[PDB]
């Protein structure tokens, strides 16, 4: 497979080209071509262009339909993008056919209506000389958005960002994950397929730091840029844009907490957990990666959650019954596994897992490690502060509300929550104390892409979704008659 | 010994102070006392605490009613904060009679008031097993606020930060200018008088770079930094605050245009003009120091405004008749001088002013210069793109709508236009096209507090007003309740 | 033809039917099966039973999706749709294909948009515990709508309620006019076929009292009536629900004006007034039957509107040409005919028409009237206080702003209001005086379905569109969770 | 004591009078002027003309500090307040001390508020000619506004419909119980003494049929008739405006439940039905008349409350730790005797109550009654589905969720229900379930004066309180610029 950029309405190669690797095996799956800083301005000079274009001129309405058709694109496509998705990453293929896929193709739907639906506001005023005035909002679009995002959710946070970039009316220079850059090249097809005329969509591949993923921060011809990544990807980005003072949008992770109280449904919690630590072999940056258990159901809980965590098939992405499959990368599992033994070193006990498992075939040359459960680290470990972003949770026993609380919170991220509780009360006395952008009860990972969606402290700024991504891919100008 | 900090609660001096200049005679004002950095992580601390203390458990009506007590503190003092804001500034008493201390009382007032009204949402889904879920969303303090102001309106723009920051349940740590000091130090007595807890808001003297600003901006128990200021010391504020990611919203000043077009009531258009151009000695950042006119009235514009020019009374606060007092200092004095000489250079003709007045009296030693009139630059002179910040403007002829346009938006700024026409569709749709945050038509700065503000490209990010500050100044987080 | 009711997923007969007749040229078109009290009451009982059904276990996606599916069906068969909705009413085939079928099936896909895009608020508040509490409001569907929709605008005015109503989970008995029962009879075998449940759409066919309408209204299994029609007929059924305290939404008719001012583009203003005066033959509740128009312009405007009235082709629905068709009915025209003599006993100048067109073919047995302008009458003139909706309007001059604006206000009615002039201060200061629910400036019958739609005083109750109807058609239902 | 009407400004006596009698003890306490036909005609054609006096010039701002000045003028003369209220109807001191007049005093500050806060709505839509078009709402005072308010509460729900009346500019003509017009005639007193303008308020004393009340009703100068009270006197006022199509906004009472469920705070659910039983001796339209509970607990809630019941303090509202007054009536108390009757008749067990106490003093010619229990009645009786507006509830045990849910919905009425449970997913899963205009969750009657308030079938029409308020008392009008 050869995979280009897209840039001003054609599919280009680049002087330098670097290998897709799949994580099952290990093996090459395609040859994909660096943009170098030359390309990257010509995505963005064809994004500005494009802004007094055609795009530019289409009515919303006309211009949701387009949406819409780009989204009856990957639909038509729905197999081919599954196949992309689980070769560069591993995913299950469930997983792909009923999280990946499909949130992609609603993201540009959701969006698509809300270019639609959405309106602005009149503010009546008096004047001193009794005339008055009238004040109205309009929403433009920002210009050209940089986007930027990572392999963990290859189409699905790709097209979080450039479905709302595009509903806005806005022109995309995007630069997805160097590990993951197959669906959203078949999504520039699917773009120059349904007509989105040239410039208005460019993909540009690459890697961060001296590559195309840099040489977009720095570029001037951009108007925002959107991240979801690593904490300090998004502070050197931040740095990058300030002289710019280009608007910013960033979700960066975090060290993410469930909670399980006393009155839980425990079999729930057990299979909760499970989900929140394990899903995508845990590399969600919303997965939990720090539990904690009332003292009193605590050893229940450890036993029940070790058992279901054992049960878990871990394997290829079409395997009968698979729940996991690999680490995206053999450089992402090194990382992994050195915290695998820094949890040991601070003295964890490894309730269950803890390294990789041995398959006897093609897959011990991919990137597999085993689902992993600690207990027995103090708040402070490293193993319990840091983001490890691996398939793996520290369970720690707790006495009192407002005690777990403050657990919960000290920390320097602040994404999401997950609370287990039968109790009505603690349910909304407990979560609104909880510092993140996102709380689950009884629950994980539930999505009603209307919401804010963002994190606090080190885990993000700004929120997106709904009217949050209108208001951020937006121009919001006010203007002022005097009657 | 006269301007203190205010830190937890008590008026605390430091090593070193500095002097306070007034512009009107270069007279020596006060001393002021420099927070240094342990001082500014006291004030950060003890705002960290506070937030934990009884300010934490006031309802929202309770601290409404307290911001609401703020403001009669303020309204209780009014003429001593009227002779402070003067002090310091030159400024005409009745312009801060007028503008300055009713808009910071009524700033106040009404975040206080939008703080009991806001509300947030709630969001029903389905779910696979038919019970369903439901988001909502609720508002909490984003934590310890940073807040650094200019000069040039002192207690507007600093209260236009601290309001939104108190109603929404946050405590603060604010950092005037240096050369504006008085009115918050007065300001800190009215919170001490009020009961505000000590510790919620903290007032910390002194610089930028290497001072109280730089140290404020690079504190780690900050969750925010508010600013209105120089563009380049926004970009300064972006890198400092990016290891953090902390939020922030700028305000940064621009090179505004005014636009008459043949068919506006041409008197109203001079005065209106004379008003954008000149208000304040034109050390707003909304001041029009680029104007386009009409060629079929170009010549009658800039003889009437020639007129109007030299009629403005500039001298002392309490002169009677008196339109403008100085500029804000020495320093300020020079710049703007050096863009008065440039303006020659670049082949300006200069209709009137163009240098300093010549009293005779003790303003001789003040920082005052004429309002200043240019014709006959190109679009491209730097007197013509690069902001001044001082009483004047360039008058240019133009003869097309979509080329006026054009040269409105060619700029590296984007804050605000005004435009003036009696025709119906071309207000309408020619403020639609130009690319700023705020437009006018047939008026200047005529503000209601519900609007959005802010600016595009170098002039900003982000936008307050309303419930633009309510989200700023807010978390705002996502509860998601399975059923 | 014969057109049958639709009652719980049949089509059934009734006892008695009635003629459908070709206002064209008198012929028969079909017979329609009457619906009794018998009949009325069993489609009431299927759509509260429908509620229990599937219908009311969908999700808002799903119900939206399958009401895109009732929309795409419409689609599907557009040119039966436009052939239907002009053999009952004679209406131009140019005006069925590009105003009255596209925006039914408009209708549909806004309010199936608005049902997936919708949410509700959530308030917290203090209690004397400091615990405090929750309010969220959701909305559910307020249960059976009854429908009854008038013969102007049949399919559009018919969706219009219909859409809503099933957008917000409601279920529907609906009661078309019995002078065009053809496309609602359309509209059910799309229902049907596009595999809406049972029950979930019910078409009763007949008249208003004493028949469908008057039973409907009177049944007490229904949660609401929406209406428009005469705003007698209004009053009617305001009583006849009253007894059960139904929720009602009323939009009656009214004496629009048209201003046009000394300032406006007079040929615009013209061909507008001659829009607004002659659509659908002067059968649109939005029609301007008053106009009033400077004095300075006023012989001008009213030998140019003379002009282009004469210009209009009064004909068939497929003439080459066509511009106007016949009233509805030999009933309506005789009516309307009956306010033509009496504007000449009145003491009118007849401008133009004031009869009858000869065609000396079939068209004389049909029921056509000819454009009329009138002159001359005073503001108290019967011919002038009375809705008439036929093809006429009455021209008055005026000088002054204010007396104009009193003139237009003068009325028991006050549905709309447009008017023209070139001015931007006058637009919008003379619009927000204008005692109506709709105003338009130099246009006409401008619709974004997202506005609140709906007039004042005796021409209306309640506001429909956007959120208004989803408010409307939903209960809201407010949760309060002490915590 | 003499009690006036209050019409232009001037307190005006009438050609009739009627007795107000305290109901503690059956004395007389004052004379109220019956306002006549004339009277009525005189104070709607006051208020029509003051809307274009300088009420009408108000800014919003201005306005709404003047509703704040009447607050401020209620809290002045708050002990008058509270000794009118209880005069009139015999409620505890400490209730019209902590409910009622502080409530009243809130009603005024929340609507001036939102009077400052609220704004309309901008929609921008594409035209065919590509120049597009603009559409804004405006909220317009409705005109004068109705308004005809029960005995219960009586400054509360005065002051809930006439403070946003006026905080949208309107004026008024209001029209209290008969039983109950101190309190409401020193509002008029507060009015004139606050500059209120002549006219805005009107004060009309009277009954309901062939008095001031239905002359309102009947008058074709208002624009709104908004009501609180029984539900066929909604019944009879909806065909009283239906000829002038009147907007109208009703809040009819109901029969509502309190649901306890086995997982309830046993003891807190005892004291919770004990407040929503006999609150104001039961004559709250919100009280729980119907009480289900699960039969696990029943006999033990039974116990409970009827220990809590017969703890109760009946007598004098300024008596030591008195809990109830007597009824509002003599005529009152026969209507709730008479159901005591009748429940015996029916075959209840009396738990407790049942009768009248006996004082030995002047309270024995009061109109007191005992609160009372009933048990052992069938979901049909008469004593179950009819409102007594009593200190009464009757109380029947229940298996199953959706059992006890078709049972609360199995009424005509749909105002208001009270949940107990500990129960996370049972609250809101039932909350949603309970077909009323406003659910409780472990308390109840706790008001968030921003959220929708009103009921379902017979217990009303419309929501008022917060931006519901705010639509209702407003013209919405839509304002289309082409452009
Ligand atoms: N947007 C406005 O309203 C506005 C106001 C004042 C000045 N200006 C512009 O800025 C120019 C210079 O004036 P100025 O020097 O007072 O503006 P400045 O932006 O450098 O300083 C303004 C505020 O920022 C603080 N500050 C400065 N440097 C900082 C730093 N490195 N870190 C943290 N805080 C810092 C200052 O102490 C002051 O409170 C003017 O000529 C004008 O062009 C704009
Ligand atoms: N607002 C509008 O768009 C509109 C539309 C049509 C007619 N009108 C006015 O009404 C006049 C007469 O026309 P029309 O008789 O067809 O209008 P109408 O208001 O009497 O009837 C319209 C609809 O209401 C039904 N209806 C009539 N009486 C009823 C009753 N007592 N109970 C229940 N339903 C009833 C009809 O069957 C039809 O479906 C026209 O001349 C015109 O002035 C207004
Ligand atoms: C009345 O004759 C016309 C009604 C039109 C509407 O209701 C509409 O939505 O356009
Ligand atoms: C009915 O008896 C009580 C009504 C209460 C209100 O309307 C309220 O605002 O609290
Ligand atoms: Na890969
Ligand atoms: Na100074
Ligand atoms: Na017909
Ligand atoms: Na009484």
């Amino acid at each position: 497979s050869q995979l280009l950029n897209y840039i001003d309405g054609n599919f280009v190669t680049s002087a330098s080209s670097f290998a897709n690797i799949n994580p099952v095996n290990g093996k090459l799956i395609s040859d994909v071509f660096e943009a170098d800083a030359k390309q990257v301005n010509e995505a963005v000079v064809a994004a500005q262009n494009a802004l007094k274009g055609p795009w530019g001129k289409l009515s919303v309405q006309d211009r949701a339909a387009l949406i819409h058709k780009i989204a009856d694109g990957i639909q038509a496509r729905f197999e081919e993008f599954v196949a992309a998705e689980v070769a560069d990453t591993g995913r299950p293929v469930h997983q792909a056919r009923t999280l990946d896929i499909p949130r992609a193709i609603a993201n540009f739907r959701t969006f698509a209506d809300l270019a639609k639906t959405s309106h602005t506001d009149l503010f009546e005023m008096s004047t001193s000389d009794g005339s008055g005035a009238l004040n109205y909002t309009v929403r433009k679009p920002l210009g050209v958005i940089g986007v930027i995002s990572p392999w963990n959710l290859p189409l699905l946070l790709f097209t979080w960002k450039v479905a709302p970039a595009l509903a806005c009316g806005n022109t995309v220079v995007a630069k997805p994950s160097e590990e993951s850059p197959s669906s959203a090249t078949l999504l520039a097809e699917v773009m120059h397929d349904a007509g989105v005329p040239p410039g208005v969509f460019n993909l540009i591949h690459g890697f961060g730091k001296d590559s195309a993923g840099e040489f977009l921060t720095q570029h001037p011809g951009i108007s925002a840029l959107t991240f979801t990544g690593e904490s300090k990807t998004g502070s050197t980005i931040m740095k990058a844009v300030a002289d710019g003072v280009k608007e910013v949008s960033f979700e960066l992770g975090g060290k993410n907490a469930a909670v399980v109280f006393a009155d839980a449904d425990l079999d729930a919690a057990i299979e909760g957990v499970l989900r929140s630590s394990f899903t995508n072999s845990g590399q969600v940056c919303l997965c939990s990666e720090r539990v904690y258990v009332h003292r009193s159901i605590f050893d229940e809980f450890v036993s029940g959650l070790k058992v279901e965590a054992e049960r878990l098939v871990v394997g290829y992405p079409d395997q009968d019954g698979v729940n996991m499959g690999p680490l995206i990368s053999h450089g992402h599992r090194d990382k992994v596994l050195s915290y695998y033994r820094l949890a040991v070193d601070e003295g964890a006990t490894v309730v269950t897992g803890g390294g990789v498992p041995k398959f006897n075939d093609e897959r011990d040359q991919g990137a597999y490690v085993q689902p992993t459960i600690w207990t027995g680290l103090s708040d402070k470990a490293r193993c319990v502060t840091e983001e490890i972003f691996g398939p793996v949770c520290h369970i720690s026993p707790f006495d009192d509300e407002d005690e777990v609380i403050n657990r919960v919170n000290d920390s320097n991220y602040g994404l999401a929550c997950a609370i287990w509780t039968t109790n009505l009360s603690r349910a909304h006395r407990v979560s609104r104390q909880i510092h993140v952008g996102l709380v689950w009860v009884n629950t994980w990972y539930l999505r009603d892409l209307r919401t804010p969606f963002g994190g606090v402290k080190l885990s993000g700024l700004g929120r997106e979704g709904g009217r949050f991504s209108m208001d951020f891919y937006s121009d919001i100008a006010n203007i002022c008659i005097k009657i």
